């Protein structure tokens, strides 16, 4: 939360944009999405939205969606449409 990497400064969309992003929807179930725009609010060092257009998906749903919502791989998302087992509170 300081000072962004030398490349991880955000997802660069002009690379692949037909390349198809995974979304966690709100309550859990990940579906495919693809995203065509991007707003780091005016704060611009940590704020940062992508606009993601869910694949079949009724059009009404399109909006916008957090960075972390989105990823180019599902497992880090819902691990394909499926709730991970709540931790037990874990800690050494």
């Amino acid at each position: 939360g300081s000072h962004m990497d030398p490349l991880m400064q955000k997802i660069d969309i002009s690379e692949n944009p037909d390349k198809i992003y995974f979304i966690r929807r709100e309550d859990g179930t990940v579906h495919r999405g693809q995203v065509l725009q991007s707003r780091t609010t005016e704060n611009a060092a940590a704020p940062d939205e992508y606009y993601v257009h869910y694949v079949g998906l009724n059009r009404r749903l399109d909006g916008w969606v957090g960075r972390h919502r989105i990823s180019d791989n599902a497992d880090d998302l819902g691990g394909i449409t499926v709730l991970p087992a709540p931790p037990l509170a874990p800690d050494q």
